[PDB]
């Protein structure tokens, strides 16, 4: 199916960049560490692939792409709790049901 990594800053700077490619139902999981109260910001290449944050302290998950009414007026998202969250890059049920294809570029930053 998809992948699961392992998100890794480089000492000292608060984002990394992954590139991926999603078939059918595959999604893939950049999974990470954090503290309550931490912001998030979510940037994706391709808006075909959702990008949305699983994690503690959330009912469900949260909608992180660039038009998502959960972030503020920098595009960032307020960590609700501290520990291991989630960020799914996934399609749509209709284009999973059609087995399109997402390329994307994602850049993950954590403040």
């Amino acid at each position: 199916a998809g992948k699961n990594v392992n998100v890794e800053f480089r000492k000292g700077h608060s984002s990394a960049q992954y590139s991926g490619e999603i078939k059918g139902y595959d999604y893939d999981t950049y999974t990470f560490y954090a503290k309550k109260g931490q912001k998030v910001h979510v940037s994706i290449s391709n808006e075909g692939a959702d990008t949305y944050l699983f994690g503690p302290g959330i009912d469900d998950s949260v909608d992180l792409s660039r038009y998502s009414p959960e972030l503020d007026s920098h595009g960032q998202y307020s960590l609700p709790a501290s520990g291991k969250y989630e960020l799914r890059v996934l399609q749509t049920r209709n284009d999973a049901r059609k087995n399109k294809t997402k390329k994307y570029n994602v850049d993950i930053q954590i403040k």
